[PDB]
């Protein structure tokens, strides 16, 4: 019943809270703010992830430990790595990878850490729900691997590495760490991304509002 | 009180559990196992995070939120970036940076993330305690900057960058994230490392050879600190 909602764009949080139309208590924790509301007999906890893998790991672990969320939906933007994945497309992550993990000094494959795995899994059930919602709304939902790392990726060389090494379709900075924490705690997680590059501000205000609606649509089925 | 004691790898906490010599209850949570014991009217919670920034951020958050630790002492091994830090030498990190953070595309300095800072500080009180113990026990203890990132550094070129960009004295993969989480929760943190390698082309070999001894060196020092708390 307890549902966590994370946005990688801080600008999306208010649209989300407003759309749900219930009272949210602001609860400070670990230098972030978590918004707690009750919506149709569910606790809904909403937060901005903050930027990068340490911030987003902290936020997600805090959300799970302090509030006991049982499912997590994570919205945000991503850069495309493939020609067919265009600006404004919606992408659900089937798997994620931390693209900047490198223990090659010990002859490990890139992306791999001992006692872990290169690829991070996401929720089949939630992904199918996102697909159901997109289908109903006649939105094309694309699926693929999302690569995340603490660098903003822009060079052709690095983009080609992401595609060749990890078969990544898109890249951003928080998805993998959030999905990772959820996996460690046995919490179903869905990572959804609007493709923002292949006006930024104009793109964002529109994208943030449609994302809020999409997330609520999912929660209304949960 | 409750004290959290963290390493990144099993080899880094084995000597810790042995040195304390008490019974530990094993408690699973979030993919970690926490070892909970009582040592001279202190509750100690010991775990290894597994390697890297996400692992260590997660485990530190668990120590604080789930186990209520009031201080965190991190013990383990690191690569030296300076000639005065030799294999087995001890360093206490007074500032730490995430050396692999790069938002330069947004015209931010390297290491910087919005709402944060390039350098994170550790506990003045605990660092002072470390320095006093080292002096009293005739142990060399350097104080300096540790750079942390999700790559195990093993190249002269990267070492030079770390020194020139961040004035780092040593490099590893968890310190900055642990110290960051502690700061966000107002929990004193001390990061101690013993040198296992020179972060160069032979770093993997040196690490394999010296992990056990260096891990022990840091662990024994951490124990001496807890004995003073």
């Amino acid at each position: 019943q307890k549902i966590g909602i994370l946005g990688a764009m801080r600008e999306e949080i208010t649209p989300i809270l407003e759309l749900f139309g219930v009272d949210f208590e602001e609860i400070p924790l670990g230098g972030n703010v978590f918004h707690k509301g009750v919506y149709h007999n569910k606790e809904i906890i909403v937060a901005y992830s903050k930027i990068g893998k340490v911030h987003s790991t902290l936020t997600t672990t805090s959300m799970i430990l302090a509030f006991g969320v049982q499912k997590v939906l994570f919205s945000g933007v991503a850069g495309s790595l493939v020609k067919d994945l265009k600006i404004n497309d919606l992408l659900v992550a089937t798997q994620l990878v931390q693209h900047d993990v490198d223990l090659s000094a010990f002859d490990h494959p890139l992306g791999f850490i001992p006692e872990s795995a290169i690829f991070i899994e996401t929720s089949g059930s939630l992904n199918a729900l996102a697909k159901k919602i997109a289908n109903e709304q006649h939105i094309a939902l694309k699926e693929g691997v999302i690569a995340s790392g603490d660098q903003f990726v822009h060079s052709k060389e690095r983009k080609e590495f992401l595609v060749s090494e990890f078969k990544a379709s898109a890249v951003e900075m928080e998805g993998a760490s959030v999905a990772f924490v959820c996996q460690k705690f046995g919490v179903p997680c869905c990572v959804l991304r609007s493709i923002s590059d292949n006006s930024f501000d104009e793109f964002l205000e529109k994208s943030a509002h449609t994302s809020a609606k999409f997330l609520k649509s999912m929660v209304d089925e949960l």
